[PDB]
C-alpha cells in the first residue's frame, strides 16, 4: 500500500456543468508523496472555461500529501490503495450558487487517477465566478479532516477564500466525505493538512490552462 515512493503518474480528468455551460478538464504531472509534492498541468478540452481556474483547484489528489514520521497511521488516503477512495464535496460560494463534485481517486496501472464529476446550479452570469472577476492566485488553507466512523472514513471541512478583482474576497465552503470504495482500511483520529499553491501559465500553451505546483503536509 506503499506505491508511494518515488514520481508517481498524475491524471486529472473532469466533467463539468455550471449553469449548463459545459466543460471539460483533463491534467497530467508528478506526485512525489515522500515530500508531498505535487507538479501538475491542467487543460480545457472544451474551449475558454466557464469558470475561474481558482476555483477548480480543490476539486482538481490527497494522497500524495507529506505524511510526518510519527502520524503516518494516521493517513486514510493511501490506506484505502489501490481500490481508491469516493471523494464527495459540496462547495458552496457565498452569496452565488454551488458546485457538487463525485469523485474517484484510484490506481490504473502505476498510475493514480482522479476522475471527477461537477454539477454546478444557481450561479449568477454576472457574480464572481461565471463573471471571471476573481484573480489568478491561491493562499494557503488548512483542511480539518475527521474521522467519520459511520462510513469508515472521512469528512472535511474548510473555507477557501478567493481575491475577488475588485478587493473584495469570495467564499467557498467546503464540506468534504470520503469513502474507501475492499477491505479495511485507515481511520484518520483528528488531524488536519497545510496546503500551498503557486498558479502560474505556459507561455507556450494556447488553450485554456493552468499549470500549477503544491506542497501538502499533515
Amino acid at each position: 500500500e506503499e506505491l508511494f515512493t518515488g514520481v508517481v503518474p498524475i491524471l486529472v480528468e473532469l466533467d463539468g456543468d455550471v449553469n449548463g455551460h459545459k466543460f471539460s478538464v483533463r491534467g497530467e504531472g508528478e506526485g512525489d508523496a515522500t515530500n508531498g509534492k505535487l507538479t501538475l498541468k491542467f487543460i480545457s478540452t472544451t474551449g475558454k472555461l466557464p469558470v475561474p481556474w481558482p476555483t477548480l483547484v480543490t476539486t482538481l489528489v490527497q494522497c500524495f500529501s507529506r505524511y510526518p514520521d510519527h502520524m503516518k497511521r494516521h493517513d486514510f488516503f493511501k490506506s484505502a490503495m489501490p481500490e481508491g477512495y469516493v471523494q464527495e464535496r459540496t462547495i458552496s460560494f457565498k452569496d452565488d450558487g454551488t458546485y457538487k463534485t463525485r469523485a474517484e481517486v484510484k490506481f490504473e496501472g502505476d498510475t493514480l487517477v482522479n476522475r471527477i464529476e461537477l454539477k454546478g446550479i444557481d450561479f449568477k452570469e454576472d457574480g464572481n465566478i461565471l463573471g471571471h472577476k476573481l484573480e489568478y492566485n491561491f493562499n494557503c488553507h488548512n483542511v480539518y479532516i475527521t474521522a467519520d466512523k459511520q462510513k469508515n472514513g472521512i469528512k472535511a471541512n474548510f473555507k477557501i477564500r478567493h481575491n475577488v478583482e475588485d478587493g473584495s474576497v469570495q467564499l467557498a465552503d467546503h464540506y468534504q466525505q470520503n469513502t474507501p470504495i475492499d477491505g479495511p482500511v485507515l481511520l484518520p483520529d483528528n488531524h488536519y493538512l497545510s496546503t500551498c499553491s503557486v498558479l502560474s501559465k505556459d507561455p507556450n500553451e494556447k488553450r485554456d490552462h493552468m499549470v500549477l505546483l503544491e506542497f501538502v503536509t499533515a
